[PDB]
């Protein structure tokens, strides 16, 4: 199967993109992090409370990878193997863009952790839909859409960054383009994933 992570900036294009694929007779996955079994859910909604008690970094580091975890085991990897394509909203880019770019954790602490949980997967594309930080957060506020405009900068930029560091691994949209437009996007990256599959 194949294995598609949605990332980009915090703030409809995966509906369009998964009915693409079941046209083409493509079993399709649709999963979210944090997230996507019942355990993964309950750690993603102790991740998103704005707590009376702040969540130490590493906490929060921590659980990212414990709900990918289970996640992988009870989803992700099932999917795959009966070669299903997982279109997955967000995935450890986004640790690496908001824990490591945002939080100003260690890259390596990330790519530690990735390592131990992952082994050797890693998805097959990942889609950066980068726009504007403003624009995103207009798109009640959770713990990590209350923060401050560094911190989403930080969270841009980071995608960005490792986009163009394994550009064969990404493809970045332009996600504040009008719909119309974005969906035209989807559809000329459709050829590479029938063929990377
Ligand atoms: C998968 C993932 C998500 N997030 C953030 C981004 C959203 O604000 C929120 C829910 F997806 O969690 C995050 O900070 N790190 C991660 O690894
Ligand atoms: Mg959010
Ligand atoms: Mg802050």
């Amino acid at each position: 199967g194949l294995f598609v992570t949605l990332e980009g900036p915090e703030g409809t294009n995966r509906d369009y993109l998964a009915e693409r694929l079941r046209e083409r007779g493509i079993e399709v996955q649709l999963t979210r992090e944090p997230g996507g079994t019942p355990l993964a859910e309950r750690i993603r909604e102790l991740l998103l409370a704005p707590s009376d008690e702040p969540m130490a970094a590493d906490t929060e580091l921590l659980l990212m990878f414990a709900a990918r975890a289970q996640h992988l085991a009870g989803v992700i990897r099932p999917a795959l193997a009966r070669g299903a394509v997982v279109l997955c909203d967000r995935f450890t880019d986004a640790t690496y863009a908001y824990q490591g770019g945002g939080r100003g954790l260690p890259e390596a602490r990330i790519a530690a952790l990735e390592s131990f949980v992952q082994g050797d997967l890693r998805p097959d594309l990942t889609l950066v839909f980068d726009l504007p930080v403003e624009i995103g957060l207009a798109r009640r506020l959770d713990r990590f859409e209350q923060e401050d405009r560094r911190f989403f900068e930080a969270v841009r930029q980071t995608y960005l960054q490792r986009a163009a560091q394994a550009p064969e691994r990404y493809q970045v949209l332009d996600a504040g383009l009008p719909l119309a437009e974005v969906q035209a996007g989807l559809d000329r990256l459709l050829p590479n994933l029938l063929e990377r599959l």
